[PDB]
């Protein structure tokens, strides 16, 4: 539920591997 800080506006988040999901061009985690 909390944004990981990384945005997937054009390119997917690199730190997504920690459990981040792309939402509204922003990667969130829990």
């Amino acid at each position: 539920g909390i944004p990981c800080g990384e945005s997937c506006v054009w390119i997917p988040c690199i730190s997504s591997a920690i459990g981040c999901s792309c939402k509204s061009k922003v990667c969130y985690r829990n």
